[PDB]
């Protein structure tokens, strides 16, 4: 209920809400239905249309006009965006040359350049280049000022979870927000597009820039409208607040149009109808920049054109059901469309069972247009497993396909052709950035990002220091020209230790055995000075990875590989070595296939052993640096140590065999040389972030050797590939993967098939940024190089989506 007998004279889209039952009049009052008898008549005035024609000029002002062309209208600052243009002889912004803004040019009382946030929703990417033709203002925006290509989404590639990503610069996981429909058993209750739960603040983590601006003194207009509230009527109040007095002027701004994703989904990305949702929202862009040129702030304000997802081409008839698949159909909740979340519809009932649900999901048809997992299973690059609102269950559909509960869902619950959602490194889901103002750079591409890491930059871009978010500071300096938050290295915790030869082989009971006693102090001298690291600058080319947690690790050297090896888990934390591409791929030989060295460097206690494997039916192990790569057969003894050594399933050992046979040499000849670190990650509770020991929920049988749960690798060489990795003299170039750990292979529904049809498609679904892998294992890479700290962080985020 609402009392609303008050009136909105003067109080038109007021900055500040008031308290019920008193009547409001702020720009989203429609929504609670709660403005003022008399908003419509004041606020939301209409009358004469949005542009000033020529015998509008110097008229008597009328207030009943929507905008006005009269002499005062600078003055009251509510003239049309064209007044100056059709009245006084100007020209569109469009219409003029782009000048370089080196310095902002602020009228008096401008404490810092505004910010302007223009969103739209289901900015598909490549509209920027197929609509350019159609969009003269923001090709303008685009070609004059900082761009990228694209900008990656989050995943689910949904409005909701990308917007308030864009807010906070935090992943779906973390800020609660994992779809557009959830239901939270904790709260027992179930958050809806259309509804009003969705208002409750409990559902919305994280601090939203609007708050982070308010809370440091940074005053931030309303960025939210009433759908009903026109598009011109929007960019009239922005320009309003705009003219309001320097002590109550806000500093940050926000439009959102709900275009082009509206025609998208009923015509599908690129029908015929989209060219004119296209025309409209430059034509908003076109009044903004002239309504800012008019207040003189169109060389002052920064402008952040920006998308929250794509659009793709989807129909009714290709659609999935899983009454096509299942028996108790009945038995399961499914939240239905471009994602898949399944889960128990009934509490009371134990006899409802995810394993069966999962199998009966699992390469059933030939064709089949999604893949059921687990959400701890997922690729780690989507970052969607740790909130109690994201179902056990998930499953990631195809693009260009829906999948739904039964067929009746389907026919009575065909209208769309377009729609989104999908897996965040589809081309059709990317979206758009393009910065324009005295801070953005000029007439600069920057290679694509991730949307998790803007929220960093609008801080920057208004002062603010930016409240705990999963962007990299830094990553995006060379978006701007100034404000750069200059970022540090952090400090390395624990240092290493250097152990030398310190033990005798009878003092090892570990069960293994090595046929390995066939054996020139010219020589001996030489494998010596390895032990001590003579070669480490061939293969720890980036400096040591830093260890950012307290533990106690030892550094191991050999002549094809440098190990962190952890006294703790038993195993490296991380082994580099570099692999040229001359370097040639040997075979194990017969009398090594079973060999396991002790190492005569590190204690029998902080030792693995092979008795665990013989004893545990269910695990093998596999070699971090492969056998496969060694340098010469003196030194492929070196690749047996027990320091190693790392548990693998049967299984994925199908998986690890192949990339270290196969791929690593295939990449090194493509390259031009290869810079190889992999090891090992534990994240039982899916959270994202290194397991302490205590969190490892499975070991191999009767030891305290721990179980990973993925095992990664970081393949670094020269960006300028006519230069060897191990000799690169610029930028570098990077791609990395988490592979998860998995006693089977039902993910890959071709694994019956030979390595060389399967394992290369499940290592690109798996692909990841080394920042991935740094949250994974507390570990920080690339240490020493000659490259700016900033491009590091940017290679950092680099993700390599195999995409075309
Ligand atoms: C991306 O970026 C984010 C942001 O930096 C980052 O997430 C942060 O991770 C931290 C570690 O996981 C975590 O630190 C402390 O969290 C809790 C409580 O924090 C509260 O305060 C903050 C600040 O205001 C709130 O934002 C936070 O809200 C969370 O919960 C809300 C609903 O409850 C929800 O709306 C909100 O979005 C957020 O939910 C998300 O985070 C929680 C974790 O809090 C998840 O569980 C959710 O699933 C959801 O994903 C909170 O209200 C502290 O209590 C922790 O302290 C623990 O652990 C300490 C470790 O040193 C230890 O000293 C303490 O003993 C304590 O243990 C207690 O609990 C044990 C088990 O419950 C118990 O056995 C023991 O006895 C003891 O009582 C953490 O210090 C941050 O909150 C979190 N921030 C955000 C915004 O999520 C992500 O890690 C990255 N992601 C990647 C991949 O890098
Ligand atoms: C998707 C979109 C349009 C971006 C959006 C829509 C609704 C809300 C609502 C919020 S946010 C909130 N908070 C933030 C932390 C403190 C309390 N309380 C709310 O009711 C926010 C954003
Ligand atoms: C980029 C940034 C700063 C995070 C931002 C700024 C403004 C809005 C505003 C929105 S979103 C919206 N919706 C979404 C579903 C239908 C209605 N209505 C609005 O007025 C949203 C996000
Ligand atoms: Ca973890
Ligand atoms: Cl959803
Ligand atoms: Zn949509």
């Amino acid at each position: 209920w609402t009392a609303t007998s008050g009136s909105c004279k003067g109080r038109c889209f007021e900055l500040q809400e008031v308290g019920p039952p008193d009547c409001r009049c702020d720009n989203l009052c429609k929504s609670y239905s709660s403005c003022c008898h008399d908003f419509d008549e004041l606020c939301l005035k209409t009358a004469r249309g949005w542009e000033c024609t020529k015998d509008r000029c110097g008229e008597v002002r009328n207030e009943e006009n929507a905008c006005h062309c009269s002499e005062d209208c600078l003055s009251r600052g509510d003239c049309c965006t064209n007044y100056q243009v059709v009245c006084k002889g100007e020209s569109h912004w469009v219409d003029d040359d782009c000048e370089e803004i080196k310095v902002p040019e602020c009228p008096a009382g401008f404490v810092r350049p505004p910010l302007i946030i223009f969103s739209v929703d289901g900015f598909r990417a490549s509209y920027m280049k197929k609509g350019s033709k159609v969009m003269p203002n923001i090709e303008k925006l685009r070609s004059c000022g900082t761009h990228a290509p694209y900008m990656r989404p989050v995943y689910p590639t949904k409005t909701f979870p990308n917007l308030y990503t864009l807010a906070t610069g935090l992943y779906p996981e973390s800020h609660g927000i994992v779809g557009n429909s959830m239901y939270d058993p904790v709260f027992d209750a179930s958050f809806h597009l259309r509804g009003r739960e969705k208002f409750n603040h409990r559902w919305w983590g994280g601090q939203p820039l609007w708050i982070t601006a308010t809370k440091q003194g940074v005053r931030a207009g309303t960025f939210f409208w009433s759908v009903s509230i026109p598009h011109e009527r929007r960019i009239l109040t922005i320009l309003q607040w705009l003219s309001l007095p320097d002590n109550e002027r806000p500093s940050v701004y926000a439009f959102y149009s709900e275009q082009p994703d509206f025609s998208g989904h009923k015509y599908g990305p690129f029908g015929p109808e989209m060219t004119n949702p296209l025309r409209e929202i430059d034509k908003t862009v076109g009044q903004l920049m002239d309504g800012l040129k008019q207040l003189r702030l169109h060389r002052c304000v920064n402008v952040i054109f920006v998308g929250d997802h794509g659009m793709e081409d989807v129909t009714c008839d290709r659609t999935e059901f899983l009454s096509n698949y299942l028996t108790n159909v009945d038995d399961i909740t499914l939240v239905p469309g471009t994602l898949g979340r399944i889960r128990a519809k009934s509490i009371n009932n134990s006899k409802y069972d995810p394993k069966t649900i999962i199998a009966a999901l699992t390469c059933k048809k030939p064709d089949q247009h999604f893949k059921p997992y687990m959400k701890q299973h997922l690729p780690k690059r989507l970052h969607y497993a740790n909130n109690r609102r994201i179902e056990d269950i998930h499953l990631l559909v195809d693009r260009r396909w829906h999948v739904a509960r039964k067929p009746l869902d389907v026919y009575k619950k065909c209208f769309f052709q377009g729609d989104h959602g999908f897996d965040n490194k589809v081309n059709s889901m990317q979206t758009v950035f393009v910065g324009y103002g005295p801070t953005f750079k000029y007439r600069t591409k920057v290679p694509p990002f991730e949307n998790i890491e803007l929220y960093n930059v609008m801080c920057d871009l208004l002062g603010l220091k930016p409240a705990p978010n999963n962007g990299t500071h830094g990553s995006l300096n060379h978006l701007l020209r100034t404000n750069t938050f200059r970022p540090t290295m952090p400090d390395e915790v624990s240092r290493p230790n250097y152990p030398g030869i310190m033990y005798l082989q009878s003092e090892f009971d570990l069960g293994c055995t090595c046929d390995d006693k066939v054996e020139n102090k010219l020589e001996e001298l030489n494998k010596r000075l390895h032990t001590k690291g003579s070669t480490k600058e061939r293969h720890l080319l980036y400096g040591r990875p830093a260890v950012l947690y307290r533990t106690s690790y030892d550094i191991l050297y050999h002549t094809d590989f440098e190990s962190g090896y952890s006294e703790i888990f038993l195993m490296p934390l991380w082994t580099s070595y570099t692999i040229s591409k001359q370097a040639e791929v040997s075979s194990i030989p017969e009398h090594l296939t079973n060999c396991v060295r002790p190492d005569v460097r590190v204690s029998p206690g902080f030792s693995q052993n092979c008795l665990a494997y013989k004893n545990d039916k269910q695990m093998s192990y596999g070699f971090l640096f492969p056998p496969y790569l060694s340098s010469s057969p003196e030194a492929k003894y070196d690749a047996f140590l027990v320091t190693n050594m790392v548990p693998m399933y049967p299984a994925f050992k199908r998986v690890w065999a192949y990339f270290q046979r196969v791929l690593v040499k295939k990449y090194a000849s493509e390259r031009n040389g290869v810079n190889v670190i992999s090891g090992p990650i534990f994240d039982y509770n899916y959270d994202g972030l290194r397991d302490t020991e205590d969190e490892i929920k499975q070991y191999v049988e009767g030891s305290s050797i721990p179980v990973p749960t993925h095992y990664y690798s970081i393949i670094t060489s020269c960006l300028d590939f006519t230069q060897p990795a191990d000799k690169c003299d610029g930028p570098l170039s990077v791609s990395s993967f988490i592979l998860p750990h998995r006693p089977d292979n039902d993910e890959s529904c071709n694994s019956s098939e030979d390595e060389s049809k399967w394992v290369e498609e499940l290592m690109k679904m798996h692909t990841a940024r080394v920042r991935d892998i740094e949250h994974l294992t507390g570990l920080d890479f690339y240490r020493k190089t000659s490259r700016s700290y900033s491009e590091i962080l940017t290679l950092k985020t680099y993700l390599h989506t195999y995409e075309s």
